[PDB]
DNA sequence: TTCCTAAATCAGAGATAACC
DNA sequence: AAGGTTATCTCTGATTTAGG
């Protein structure tokens, strides 16, 4: 009722509680997935925070520069750095890597 | 407590324009 | 000189947060 955990994945928290063959306890997601391919719910773990994981290195992708003043995004929603942002939204085609330029120049 | 709000801060798209 | 790449500037929107 409160101290039970699915006997498959260890789950102490589901929205509906179901049996397996040996009433035993399966969380919803468990039981479900059991009735539908005959074989236990693989665990598989939740994937990255898109942050406190993903923000641990960022190159462009398509020269993959890692530094650049401001970081934009290609239409597959991909970061991109300023140039090659600049340069497809201007000719609609992919910046050639022969233009890939040494360091960072500044201005003004 | 939890909710809601405010306002900073953050993220990028555009604009502008500096330098080869 | 004029052109073309693309640093910066300008904002609009989305997040993040301290309070009430
Ligand atoms: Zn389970
Ligand atoms: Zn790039």
């Amino acid at each position: 009722h409160m101290g039970r955990e699915c006997v498959n994945c260890g789950a102490t928290s589901t929205p509906l509680w179901r049996r397996d063959g040996t009433g035993h306890y399966l969380c919803n997601a468990c039981g479900l997935y059991h009735k539908m391919n005959g074989q236990n719910r693989p665990l598989i773990k939740p994937k990255r925070r898109l942050s406190a994981a993903r923000r641990a290195g960022t190159s462009c992708a398509n020269c993959q520069t890692t530094t650049t003043t401001l970081w934009r995004r290609n239409a597959n929603g991909d970061p991109v750095c300023n140039a090659c942002g600049l340069y497809y939204k201007l000719h609609n085609i992919n910046r050639p890597l022969t233009m890939k330029k040494e360091g960072i120049q500044t201005r003004n």
